[PDB]
């Protein structure tokens, strides 16, 4: 608090002078190797430098596909134990990985994973490395591949849940109308009958929901998914289908071994609406009845 | 002298912090351009960094033919008015130019000249850019060309004088047994009858000296060099030739219009040794006499 403030200012010139002085030495190496890496290492203690958007130098390189750079930068980080800088988030709370995925640069995505980079870190919207992949203006399971293949902290992703009422990765695929990924996840370990926190729905529920007749079949068949699973509001896929008026879908579900016996809520003593109830499509009504009385029925 | 030393330490952190902070910004540019130049500019205030041998980063690049680097480095220097760093000498008192020449990298030699780099600066031995060129384990006039062509501070070189008794560039060429350069110099302006500070000798003197019959002829003929020129010790080429015992050379000189009339020093009243005197070769003696009495003689 007194003229002892000097010790503070002088101390800075100590550990710092070495910095500026280290560069000077590294700059001499670059003059005998033309190796931009060495010249980049000299400023190692700077790769953490943010910007107007809070993007580290490595953050920008991934943004402008400067693959050449990302190569070097990562080298410096890896060979310096500073394997933490590769996680610094920008103002949007995005990590280098996050971007490599958002930009679709699968090549880089793999590279980052090799050295640190926790794919568990969510973004401003609460989406992890995987979650982001499962999305795309057009779609691309190619990303999900890089992740799944190699990466110790990668196996947990296929069990997380996004901000939006926590829709596990398996749920996302269905919402992404992409069975390609659906298999990718489940195959490499993934709870098929996962129950999300919103309405306790499952893959089949969202499938029948958006009437993804394709996914629905693919799920109940190959994926050996549980056909009769009730949601939080007590509803099986055979319900949503009938309600929405999805003939072929209802038919497919029925054949899949869908028990017509089910009651969501009132129209022990506690019965309620059944599949054969909520239906505004003449076609749907028919099958529901015919398939009920005929073949196995009191 | 009192706890006011603080202002000193704190001040350093002022103008310097911007440095380390500038790099940080330049390092962000490199992450969006992969341009090593920008990353090199960020450390501009370091290109002056010496080393164990006192070699600047640009000094090393020229040493290890890192042409790629030299390209960038010079750009930074040029576009920063720091056109003085390109003159910093190493421990051997050598400038970037000096090396570009010593290493024979003609390409670089030209490049340096374009931006500053005073070819007038001598080295540990007192040799300028030109002086060095006029030398080589095998020889190379290709260097002298780069210099002569383009370069405002280049025209003065062809009038300087090396440490060794100041032997002007024209003298060097003769000592380099290279008429190629001899012409190169004279053609682009160069005193032919230049008299060095040692023995006041001239091109012809050194020519006849090392008996460069080739140069001798080339000099007295095309170069229209003065045939009868006495040194400090009062001696014309016709002297040295006779003394050494160079028949054809003496003959060539004679025909060149070499006046037999000449006296160095005693064997108004003040006569001394003449060409026809100092001679241990029977052959030489003959011509000297025959050519004297015969054709024009009292």
């Amino acid at each position: 608090q007194a003229p002892e403030m000097l010790q503070r200012a002088r101390e800075y010139n100590a550990r710092l002078f070495g910095l500026a002085q280290r560069s000077a030495r590294a700059l001499l190496d670059y003059g005998v190797t033309a190796d931009a890496r060495a010249l980049l290492a000299g400023q190692r203690h700077l790769l953490t430098a943010q910007d107007e958007n809070g993007d580290t130098p490595l953050h920008l390189a991934i943004i402008h596909g400067q693959t050449s750079v990302i190569e070097q930068i990562v080298y410096v980080i890896h060979h310096a134990q500073d394997l933490g800088v590769v996680n610094l988030t920008n103002h949007l709370h995005q990590t280098p990985l996050h971007l490599a995925v958002i930009t679709g640069q699968t090549s880089v995505v793999s590279f980052l994973l090799r050295v640190g980079a926790d794919p568990a870190l969510l973004d401003r919207h609460g989406d992890s490395a995987m979650h982001l992949a499962l999305r795309a203006g057009a779609g691309a399971p190619e990303l999900l591949r890089a992740l799944l293949q190699s990466g110790a902290p990668a196996v947990p992703q296929l069990l997380h849940m996004p901000d939006f009422e926590g829709l596990y990765p398996v749920h996302l695929a269905v919402r992404a109308r992409s069975p390609e990924c659906l298999d990718l996840l489940v195959d490499s370990g993934a709870e098929v009958e996962a129950t999300e926190r919103q309405g306790g729905r499952t893959a089949l529920h969202l499938a029948t929901e958006m009437e993804e007749l394709g996914l629905v079949t693919h799920l109940v068949t190959k994926l050996r998914a549980n056909v009769n699973a009730r949601t939080f509001a007590g509803n099986t896929p055979l319900h949503l289908a009938a309600g929405l008026g999805y003939p072929t879908l209802t038919r497919l579900l029925l054949k899949a071994g869908a028990d017509i016996h089910a009651e969501n809520e009132e129209p022990s003593s506690f019965r309620g609406h059944t599949p054969l109830d909520l239906t505004c499509s003449t076609k749907v009504k028919t099958l529901l009845l015919n398939a009920a009385q005929n073949t196995m029925e009191p």
